[PDB]
């Protein structure tokens, strides 16, 4: 437990298409929890930092560690409940405890938020793609070591999906439409299935994303290019709830035409500012458009769902790459034709 | 007592083409025959005369205008409606068998008939007529002691109450109302009665802001002259925001001013809104709800006006006889001089 300076190799981005694993140094001192990272997933936030060196308007001004969905083992902890060698999933959220949104238990909307691998503030918060990382004790969520290492790495994306399902309101016995079955969309499929949806219909252009959608629990699969949607759009819509995850303006219109009047449409996917929104369709049908952003307490639920085998995300795991060949993994994850979820092994 | 009686109607046939015509109905003792005594000019009637279309619905055949009218019962097939009874005419006639009507969402009725709406073919005739035969369920009685000028606000108040109910819980909340026209002012009075703790309205015209103060608004705001930084700090200030004007800049201010996970009720229609900041709605998780017409709040609006829950007379700008139809529509389209204009029959 003695205060020591441990070494680590961190996945670091410096700019647009500038990426390298560098030497680093953290000085541990009996405050917080020292965690050896074992596995981490590549999200869309990480690809944007490598492809364009930015997310939305947030640019990278100094080198930063990537990754925000990360699991590992405990090495040292200031809490006696967290034993050494314990398998934990790292919650990338570290909010303050005194702002108005965190007081109301809406920690996902914290004013002084510090998310893993987020270039929102400067200096940016370093991510989890590193061999050793010192983290807060409350950010360590234990799980039984018998759980599959490859399954638990889906803790953060599942939390994003579970939170998106709760933004829909009542789901028991409802008819759910899920436009865009990427990694997040497929986890929303299994989320609404577990939460009691009576019929899940999902749509995507690539049949590969549809093939993954049926394996995650979908009942009907539609391709907007080929199949016709007119019987879904009949009598002011058919579905109680719609999930827009692709972020494409074409898919947003269909969700409005497909959702019944006074229905709920959960906006998950982000694709800039939509440039021609049918606001008249929203007013006429009284649709309840609700946004979804990250998660609050659904991270502990996702760790429980994955450990107890409620859902099985392994069909989404496309490939594994050692953390030393990091750029090759970023190039492979950006290819949407072959990679759904790519994990880094530490 | 079958009878044929003549009537005068306020008919539009195209853009700017407006005339008062003579018509003849055939009252065969089914429904209820009423003499319309007073009617209010709404934004739909102006859009039909200013450009011949509401949104994307053009006027193809001549149509009677108006959907905010009151009157007295001439004859009725029900013994409960005594002749001469003052009534407010509900412009909605929903079916009783569709999906949304069974679930008590008749404002979203698949087979809906609304006064003076070009959404259907043939268009449903409006209420701007000296005599009109209507369904008995569309007649809502009110005590004859009530003011005729006050009860004419029944339809726009019913729209405001329905919009306030889209907000969810309003007791002790901080509401922001962007666009404080006639509908916006009635929303000010609605959430005030429903228990809003603080009402802040915003508009460019100082005349409309002066009307909002009399309707119960706590703080008045001109969005260009006043600094709105205080209400945008910490990802927003107000629990609920009411977008009523329809301008994109007003939509943007409501998104920045509403706190995260707040409610934004969209009332004003202003075309397929372009350059919509969807990223702001995602990051803050604002619940954007739409409000369309009304359902059961029409009976509530008639009861509010008959018992003086809210007095809408500060919104009445001018009274015109229905003979000077095109004179009133020209005066109603002038926002500098008019808020709500009434036609008397
Ligand atoms: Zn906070
Ligand atoms: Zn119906």
């Amino acid at each position: 437990s003695n205060a020591m300076q441990v070494k680590t190799q961190s996945c670091v981005v410096a700019g647009k298409k500038t990426v390298a694993v560098t030497e680093q140094t953290i000085d541990w001192n009996n405050n917080g929890t020292l965690v050896q990272i074992t596995r981490g997933g590549i999200c869309g936030s990480d690809l944007h930092y490598y492809q364009e060196g930015k997310v939305g308007n947030f640019m990278i001004k100094a080198p930063m560690v990537l990754g925000h969905e990360v699991i590992g083992k405990v090495i040292h902890s200031d809490s006696s409940e967290l034993h050494e060698g314990q398998t934990v999933a790292i919650n990338p959220s570290k909010p303050c405890g005194h702002c108005k949104y965190c007081i109301e238990h809406n920690e996902n909307q914290c004013t002084d938020m510090r998310f893993f691998g987020s270039a929102m503030y400067f200096p940016h918060v370093d991510g989890g793609f590193t061999r050793y990382k010192m983290v807060e004790t409350s950010q360590c969520v234990p799980y039984p070591a018998k759980a599959d290492e490859k399954v638990m790495a889906f803790a953060e994306p599942l939390a994003v999906a579970i939170h998106a399902a709760h933004q829909a309101g009542e789901l028991q016995g409802k008819r759910v439409f899920i436009s865009g079955v990427g990694p997040i969309g497929c986890l929303i499929v299994s989320a609404v299935k577990t939460l009691g949806a009576a019929e899940i219909v999902c749509a995507d252009v690539s049949p590969r994303s549809l093939s993954l959608g049926k394996e995650m629990g979908a009942d009907v699969l539609v391709n907007p290019q080929n199949d016709d949607m007119d019987h879904w759009k009949a009598e002011k819509g058919y579905f109680d709830v719609s999930f827009e995850v692709s972020g494409h303006p074409s898919s947003v219109n269909t969700c409005l035409e497909v959702t019944r009047a006074r229905g709920v449409m959960v906006q998950v996917g982000m694709g800039g500012a939509m440039a021609e929104f049918p606001m008249m369709t929203l007013i006429g049908k009284e649709i309840s458009l609700r946004g979804s952003f990250r998660f609050t307490s659904e991270f502990n639920t996702a760790v429980s769902w994955l450990a107890n085998g409620v859902i099985n995300p392994l069909p989404l795991l496309s490939a594994e790459y050692p953390f030393t060949d990091l750029e090759e993994a970023l190039r492979f994850a950006g290819d949407k034709t072959q990679a759904a979820k790519v994990q880094l092994v530490f």
